[PDB]
């Protein structure tokens, strides 16, 4: 079903995330964290205490798809297990995944942000936020995960 699913995307914030390789994506996928530039550490801290739910779609540049989505649990923090990315980070946000799979980018070429001059969706730099409406159908355009169980979800917001 997508009901529970859009229960969790209601006024939610949502923020595009590019890596430069898969192998952070990987470590993000099964550690449930995220780290990123200071700029960006700020403004996803601000969103976080100002939203029921923020939402990061991740894309691996030059792969031409997004591979999944997830949700902030906590602000970011310091002073834990150091994490192997590849790569000046700011603190480790945990995050909830809410969507493992991919989509192409060629499934969302209807879809235009227009907090980036309504390009579409799939441009913008990292940390680029994504407007409401279109963050919403780019979430359900995504195969549906049935390996996640958003009961879980939904009682931390």
């Amino acid at each position: 079903g997508t009901s529970k699913l859009k229960y969790v995307l209601q006024d939610a914030r949502f923020f595009l995330i590019k890596s430069n390789n898969h192998e952070n994506v990987s470590l993000a996928k099964a550690k449930g964290v995220w780290s990123t530039l200071p700029v960006n550490e700020k403004k996803l801290n601000l969103a976080f205490r100002s939203a029921r739910s923020v939402i990061l779609i991740f894309s691996v540049r030059e792969s031409g798809k997004f591979q999944g989505f997830a949700r902030l649990s906590s602000e970011s923090h310091h002073g834990g297990s150091p994490i192997h990315w590849v790569l000046m980070l700011g603190g480790v946000f945990k995050i909830d995944w809410i969507c493992r799979r991919e989509l192409p980018f060629t499934k969302s070429a209807h879809l235009t942000n227009p907090w980036n001059e309504h390009k579409p969706v799939k441009i913008g730099r990292d940390g680029q936020e994504i407007e409401l409406e279109c963050g919403t159908q780019l979430c359900l355009l995504f195969p549906p995960d049935e390996s996640i169980d958003l009961y879980q979800v939904i009682h931390k917001m």
